[PDB]
């Protein structure tokens, strides 16, 4: 189940900014930084898709289960529903600029297979999302899969 | 001493160095001017992001880059080492470390999930675009130590 | 060593990177003056005199046999044009993943009026999307546009 | 660390090289006794006992990753079956070019029982005849042959 | 009587007569010498080395030189049967049969993997350029029964 | 620093080491022992054999094998350089340095003509094997530097 | 032509192995052995076959002139014929282990052409004289074609 490892991955970089972020070493030795798989204390924000609802469902499914089961504490999290796929950037994009969220997890199902003659819609979902971390300087999982 | 962590950790000590070179003081003239990075490594700042899929090859190619870093003169105090889920999320991690002022270079390693191959697959483009944007963006050489399964 | 100058370099791609270069680097100096006092359509081209133009040339050390004709042929044809060996910047790079962010610290200065890339990109022997390949022409096609100064490609491939 | 140690290597080509040198290195310690009484077809076969007999093994360094699990591969046959981890002589050499001159100083020692050939080779795309691969086969078969000792092939295609 | 381990022997019985007879004096003249090989095996001395790789198939060409050996008047107590791991290392044992003297020929028996090799293979050439190099250094007939599956 | 010329005096250096360790006095026992050779060239001497088609090439790949050897501590004094007209000929000239006591490797350098590529060609084939034949008959390191065009 | 060609790989090798038989150099300096184009004062041999005899003529013919021509003395040569290429190898190795001669020729011709089934007696031809070369340390030129 995608859900549940897209949520795992959020908690983990929830905990890697909060670390490098804070103080620095004693030095004498290499730094290492590091994420734990502890969800106590932070918010969630879920973005998720409203075609093919039998699998999108299942997925979600396994976010809200994945942080709760790490600890979370299930008030909060943000769940936005939109249209379709090619809405999930721009709607992930408003989420990201609250700064009561420190991870986002964009869920989502493609229509076409893993063999088309490429895909334009796809393409610029995947693109879309990634300009926004960087330009955000947040964490966001891309939990999508292919019919 | 022939792993693709081991070249890319010479990429970044020759660039880093080259890059000092450029912005200081220029040539007298009177001839044509060459520019090129030594490989000594005293004095740099190094920073590595690492995913974790196939623990055993990643563990590989992360300590070539640390024995190629020491070997040509670098203090293994100087070197900062973060560890990432997936190949899909190194950028990120890579921009928070290019954005100190006291690392000089970065260097990113991991190994891509192949998949059909004839076709194109959305993360491995967006991981390498991203490294790209964030060099020119801010001005700082990130090697690409990434190999494929 | 003798052997090595009695070939000929004329036609390379390094010569015809060089040889836009040239003309590019003239004509922005057109646009940027004067505008015509009109009564008629009116027609910009960039000369072939080389003379008082600075260049920079960022090349790639892997297969150093190919390299070296390439950036030569680039030399020759700014000498033969007028230009002076004098006014050339040469910077050398590991691999052709790092080019445009070299040639975007030559582009910077304002003593550099162009810039030359030169390398060779490896194939792969069955026809797949290379991912480092389509960085460099990306990037420095971005680089150009951003600082409005002319940047010629001239990698091939093995 | 441990994640290297956990993983398998039974049944790899240095298993089955290093099982072949323990009972060729048996066979003969009874050819060389003395002959049967007679009255019947007199059969030899080698035993899979390892005790008291000394080893050595020939690997090259090129590609890493796969030469290591060969070699632990090996290693690993000889001590599961008896034999000591004190009783064997690890050389290693640049490239596959190198094994056969190697291997001939290590078979001529009066204290080595049998010998290991571990490495890979190169495969290009297009199947031409190899002259590396074949001056490898050539010399190791014509050094057993000669000195009278097996030595076994334990080599892989990329 | 059809398979390759049943003419192996016969090859092997008439070589060793041959030889036999090569040694003695040569006639008094008045005509064309003619040397032959006959086909009794009586007080020979054979030895025999055989894989175990594809033992399917070996057993029957072992089973084919034996009944050959007897049936043409061989004492099945002058029979040496070695066995091998592999077609790899049949030169070298066979070089320490054909060594004794009290070995009249030896015969060679296994089997090699298809044969719709690209232009060549590198393990088969080996075989039979090993043995017939030490045929003629030991001035000593080896046999070869060797298929192709 | 990564042509051909370059990488064969590395195997040349290391495999001299090597073999000066081997004949040593061995270990004390109680543990594996393990072999290698170092990359240090102090005191050793070496011999190197070049053709002369393609003079461009051949040129090249000469000097960086000299400028290897001497990077990694060797005495320039202590090289010996003979030229050969083809690829065909370079087995005799390797030999004739191979047996003097004063050398500790050879180095062969040269091209070969690209004739028809699928089939087999009988210079290529002959320039290998005669090399391969000497080391081990004379038990002496002989690396092959050879490229083709 | 290759009956030039080979003749003069011969000649430079009479040369080379005469200097390193010599006295070394005096040192503080790379030593670098070569061979000279002058025949003067030098004795060879020429194996030919007879089999295409209008190319064959012709190859012998350039031999004889290349010897003659850089300085040889037409005296210094000894010709032997032998009935087709399968007998140059054993031809060449009484010719070499004489004491008078310093350099072996090998002229012939192959049968088939350049993209056979493989062929045995061209692979023989080629293997022998390599054997004779490094056997008896006496240099031997290869100057044979294919039809």
């Amino acid at each position: 189940n995608k859900g549940w490892e897209a949520a795992l991955s959020a908690i983990e970089m929830a905990n890697l900014f909060k670390s490098l972020r804070g103080t620095g070493g004693s030095g004498s030795s290499m730094e290492i930084y590091e994420g734990k798989l502890t969800a106590e204390g932070l918010r969630f924000g879920i973005v998720a898709s409203r075609f093919n609802h039998a699998l999108v469902d299942r997925l979600v499914e396994g976010a809200i289960d994945s942080i709760v089961r790490h600890g979370g504490r299930e008030e909060d999290i943000t769940l936005v529903r939109v249209p379709g796929s090619w809405e999930i950037p721009v709607a992930a994009g408003e989420l990201a600029r609250k700064e009561d969220i420190d991870a986002v997890i964009a869920i989502g199902v493609l229509i076409r297979g893993c063999t088309p003659h490429f895909d334009y819609i796809a393409s610029e979902v995947s693109k879309g999302l990634a300009n926004l971390s960087l330009e955000l300087r947040k964490p966001i999982t891309f939990g999508v899969i292919t019919a």
